[PDB]
């Protein structure tokens, strides 16, 4: 993968001390667990232990959320293990390997149901490069060729255009033409207690000016989409478990619900799947601007060179670049298509109340079975164990959030999130933040977002008190002034989070 040194400066700006830094520590990892302050002094498991006392109460009247917490304690554990580069080649190979397994094109009337789904919707335009950065996140990293905060570089990076030219991504950016590639990221999830259990995440970090090209499309497409209620998950919780609600409502009372689950889903997001992705997108684009789009621009995700390390660079097609401005958008309208095509291929019509996000779905329709839902999406290159795909009549599991048809507050199926897995993540973080330079502050602050995920679980206020006791200062209370200016303190909707009027509550 090595390039010359006058290669690698058409990628990237050269120098620049910070990518030399951040390429070294993808070479060597981060084998360090890093524990928070929570319960300092005492282990994981006691912890755990501890509360799962309290927890256990609630096997009785609802076994199954009990089920749904003991299956996500097993996965309680480190976060911060990075693997060096050099055992994580493989997680690079499955994006370019896994595109090219056995993949039979879509229904035809599947597609047509994804797009009657939209019917009379105002077509998407384009909007302009400026007003697409105006409302971008420009704290994140610009990735190639600056690899500095975006906020530094507008200027150098717009007016842009980007496509591919065989293997190659020409950025041309106000002037300058650079070569365009991801540069490998990293995430840890917890996949249970030993450091050897951390999920070794890949991210495709993108090139600046190609999330802009991108997003000029699907910012509006995720406006109109949120505005509509399409895609609940991208709107909130609460929208979620209404459609949640009338999904039980409305399901034929001898089907199961079918929650599905895909392995590398990102991976296997094959051309056949792209191109059902761009037959979506076109239906919904209008305008000349649209059809260059789509010719140059909607290809890059599935195409763009990859630098994963210093003087390295990959280059071939892929499975979706986890990263690009429409990693989300491109999966959830095909994985909308996989659900209408699992009911017609069984001729019946999918339940519009069933729901997807990226790889996550939750569906029914008339005679649905697991096995015939996993038979129908996989012979199109896609990947799914099905140990791993969950049925019942009653209960569900979505964006790991437990609802049950018996189980409703004001009439609404609420998602219940775990507390076993809240409790792993207030222990154990991902990325170490010296706090006599960055503050306890902003340890509190992500110990509430944890904590708000529990609003709906029955036992969240002996877990809320279960968790002061574990902070120093007491999730806030022992910081003056800080719950209420709690917005303000934040920025340096979190004044309406119920762990937030809870805490005021205990003054």
């Amino acid at each position: 993968g090595q390039v010359a040194p006058n290669v690698w400066s058409k990628y990237f700006n050269i120098p620049n001390p910070g990518l030399r830094a951040y390429f070294s520590n993808v070479v060597s990892g981060q084998p360090e667990v890093y524990r928070t302050p929570f319960y300092k002094g005492m282990s994981l498991e006691s912890i755990c232990d501890e509360w799962y006392k309290k927890l256990v109460s609630i096997d009785t009247q609802w076994p199954t959320l009990m089920e749904f917490e003991d299956d996500l304690r097993k996965k309680v554990g480190p976060m911060s293990v990075m693997l060096p580069l050099k055992e994580r080649m493989s997680d690079i190979d499955s994006y370019y390997d896994s595109i090219s397994k056995d993949q039979v094109p879509f229904d035809t009337k599947a597609i047509s149901a994804a797009k009657s789904e939209w019917k009379g919707v105002s077509r998407l335009r384009l909007r302009s490069e400026v007003n697409t950065v105006a409302v971008m996140k420009k704290s994140t990293n610009s990735g190639s060729p600056y690899f500095s905060k975006r906020k530094a570089v507008v200027s150098k990076t717009i007016p842009c255009d980007v496509y591919m030219d065989g293997r190659y991504c020409v950025m041309r950016q106000n002037g300058r033409e650079w070569s365009g590639a991801a540069v490998l990221g990293w995430r840890g999830q917890e996949g249970g207690p030993k450091p050897t259990d951390v999920k070794q995440r890949v991210v495709w970090m993108f090139p600046f000016a190609v999330n802009i090209r991108e997003l000029q499309v699907y910012q509006p497409l995720i406006l109109t989409f949120q505005r509509l209620g399409l895609v609940p998950a991208w709107v909130s919780m609460e929208a979620v478990d209404r459609r949640i609600t009338k999904m039980f409502d409305t399901k034929g009372p001898r089907d199961v619900v079918v929650c599905t689950d895909f392995s590398k889903f990102d991976q296997h997001f094959n051309p056949t799947c792209q191109s059902v992705a761009k037959e979506l997108l076109a239906d919904l684009l209008t305008g000349q601007e649209a059809v260059d789009w789509l010719e140059r621009v909607f290809p890059i995700k599935y195409a763009i060179p990859l630098a994963y390390n210093w003087g390295e660079i990959r280059y071939g097609i892929h499975g979706m670049g986890s990263g690009s401005g429409g990693t989300n958008a491109d999966e959830t309208l095909v994985h909308r298509v996989l659900q209408h095509e699992a009911a017609i291929s069984h001729h019946t019509t999918l339940n519009p109340n069933s729901q997807c996000l990226g790889d996550d779905g939750v569906l029914t329709y008339p005679g649905i079975s697991a096995e015939d839902v996993m038979q129908s999406y996989s012979r199109h290159g896609l990947d799914m164990n099905l140990e791993k795909q969950y049925v019942s009549k009653q209960d569900c599991t979505y964006l790991r959030r437990w609802h049950h048809t018996d189980y409703r507050v004001d009439g609404m199926c609420v998602g219940v999130y775990s507390t076993m897995r809240a409790l792993g993540r207030l222990a154990m973080q991902e990325r170490y933040y010296d706090p006599d330079v960055w503050g306890e502050k902003m340890v509190t602050l992500r110990y509430l977002s944890i904590i708000e995920n529990v609003k709906y679980h029955p036992l969240k206020e002996e877990f809320l008190d279960f968790c002061i006791k574990g902070d120093k200062t007491r999730l806030g209370l022992g910081i003056p002034g800080f719950l209420d200016n709690i917005a303000g303190e934040a920025q340096k909707g979190i004044e309406n989070w119920w762990v937030v009027q809870a805490l005021k509550s205990r003054r």
